[PDB]
């Protein structure tokens, strides 16, 4: 199959909705990614056209072709961060730190334009040929700030092991601390190659253990004291006591020179 000048050469994977194909232009040989959706997406395109940052997947544009919408996007030839995390091990701390810096640069950018991603996790964090991180998939994204006025969110969405506890507990909540939380679970996954809990609920034993500071258990025992002190500031149950991005950027481990 093919779309105007582009051939659909192969399946890269599935986003939150629909299929993503590698599109190669037959003329120019340029390779991009195309998300193919059958038959909400006005909002998504609208958010996609806002995006201009080196740690965010770039939107090239779209074509309706009968039933099928085709959303053209930057290709990331390095695959996902998911594939760089070795189970039970993680990755080298300097690599983790570098990816964390890039993730924060992307999140700050989004938040600065009033967008929350709402599903940060390693599958949505892609790597270009130089291992630069790009935040992908704006199908759950939404505006939380417009004309300088913040709106609280109420929709439950995301992925349970990554989702902040207020989203399970509060009728309405601030957007930014939710995305911060999920960045903390990504950090843990990078440093330990395991997720700390199935969900951050009072009924989840591993979540209770963390609240009781049992860091002699896994995954925490695999993580050095400096990044762990950051994770103690991020994975804070009360979102108004949770560290903000400005303060993450002052954290000791964040600023530690590494290999
Ligand atoms: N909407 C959206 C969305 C969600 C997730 C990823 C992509 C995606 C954009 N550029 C890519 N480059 C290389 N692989 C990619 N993926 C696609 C999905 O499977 C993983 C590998 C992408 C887009
Ligand atoms: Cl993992």
């Amino acid at each position: 199959p093919f779309v105007e000048d582009w051939d659909l050469v192969q399946t890269l994977g599935e986003g939150a909705y629909g299929e993503v194909q590698l599109a190669v232009n037959r003329v120019t040989e340029e390779a991009v990614a195309v998300k193919i959706v059958d038959m909400n997406i006005k909002k998504e395109i609208c958010i996609l056209k806002m995006l201009n940052h080196e740690n965010v997947i770039k939107f090239y544009g779209h074509r309706r072709e009968g039933n099928i919408q085709y959303l053209f996007m930057e290709l990331a030839s390095g695959g996902s961060l998911f594939d760089r995390i070795e189970p039970d091990i993680g990755m080298p701390e300097p690599d983790a730190q570098r990816f964390f810096h890039q993730l924060m640069a992307g999140v700050v950018y989004l938040h600065g334009i009033g967008i929350t991603h709402r599903d940060i996790k390693p599958h949505n964090l892609l790597l270009d040929e130089r291992d630069n991180l790009k935040i992908a998939d704006y199908s759950l994204a939404t505006v939380f700030r417009y004309n300088n006025r913040e709106r609280l969110l109420n929709k439950m969405c995301g992925t349970l092991p990554y989702v902040a506890p207020e989203l399970l507990k509060r009728r309405e909540f601030h957007a930014e601390p939710v995305d911060v939380w999920s960045c903390g679970i990504v950090l843990t996954a990078m440093l330990a190659g395991e997720l700390p809990w199935d969900q951050p609920s009072d009924s989840c034993q591993e979540y209770s253990d963390w609240k009781e500071k049992k860091t002699y258990l896994n995954p925490w025992k695999k993580i050095d004291s400096a990044p762990l002190a950051l994770l103690h500031k991020i994975l804070v149950e009360n979102p108004s006591a949770r560290i903000t991005i400005p303060d993450i950027k002052k954290d000791r481990w964040y600023n530690k020179p590494l290999k």
